[PDB]
């Protein structure tokens, strides 16, 4: 709980909160349950009202396109969209990213790291179960965390990865401020 690295992360989270639109792409390791059966997606979003629209991994099926329009969360398999969640009910059942981050332990500035050409600073931390929950609803311990903030001034937050018992999470941002299509 440095205050030095916890405001450098707040930094990256005030500038995530910002965006009017980002690419979004995640990837996971080994076996996570958490995310509705999504285990790979990459994802254009649009910040107000929310809404997304890209291609994930679903059930192991690749190229399968994905959407977040009003509340619905939704995959399309051969030519029939179905709904996998809701985020209200989502928002309800788990538990804006602005985290407890006060929870965090241990963070540790792990250095310089550049990502898709971009110079960032690694810290890595530790986050409570209750933290974890929200992402990993049967988490039942505190998880390393990861987070790699850009160098240029923009403060963004180019990636973020947890670590889970049997998996991981990476979730790596682009795009930013470039306009989108999602509807
Ligand atoms: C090592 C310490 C870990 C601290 C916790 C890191 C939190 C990671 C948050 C994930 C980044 C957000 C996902 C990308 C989607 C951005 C879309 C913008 C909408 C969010 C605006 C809002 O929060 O109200
Ligand atoms: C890309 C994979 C999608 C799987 C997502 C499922 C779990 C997500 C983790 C917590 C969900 C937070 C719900 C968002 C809060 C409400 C946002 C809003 O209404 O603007
Ligand atoms: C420290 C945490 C690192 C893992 C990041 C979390 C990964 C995935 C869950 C976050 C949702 C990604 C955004 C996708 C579009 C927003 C709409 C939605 O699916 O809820
Ligand atoms: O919404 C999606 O991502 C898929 C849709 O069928 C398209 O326009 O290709
Ligand atoms: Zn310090
Ligand atoms: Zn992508
Ligand atoms: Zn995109
Ligand atoms: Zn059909
Ligand atoms: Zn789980
Ligand atoms: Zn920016």
């Amino acid at each position: 709980s440095d205050p030095a690295l916890l405001a450098e992360i707040r930094q990256s989270l005030d500038a995530t909160k910002g965006l009017t639109s980002v690419h979004v792409a995640v990837r996971t390791t080994g076996k996570v349950d958490s995310l509705l059966g999504i285990t790979s997606a990459d994802v254009d979003v649009r910040a107000n009202p929310l809404a997304a629209k890209g291609v994930c991994t679903y059930n192991d099926e690749q190229g399968v396109p994905f959407r977040v329009q009003g509340d619905n969360i939704s995959v399309k398999l051969f030519d029939d969209w179905s709904n996998l969640g809701s985020i209200s009910e989502l928002s309800t059942s788990r538990v804006g990213v602005t985290q407890l981050l006060s929870g965090v332990t241990n963070l540790q500035a792990q250095g310089t790291e550049v990502i898709d050409g971009i110079s960032t600073t690694k810290i890595t931390g530790t986050i409570p179960a209750s933290s974890v929950k929200m992402l990993d609803p049967g988490a039942k311990s505190a998880r390393p965390a990861t987070v790699w903030i850009a160098q240029d001034g923009s403060h963004h937050l180019v990636r973020a990865s947890i670590d889970l018992g049997s998996g991981s999470i990476q979730l790596t941002q682009s795009k930013w401020n470039e306009p989108v299509n999602v509807d």
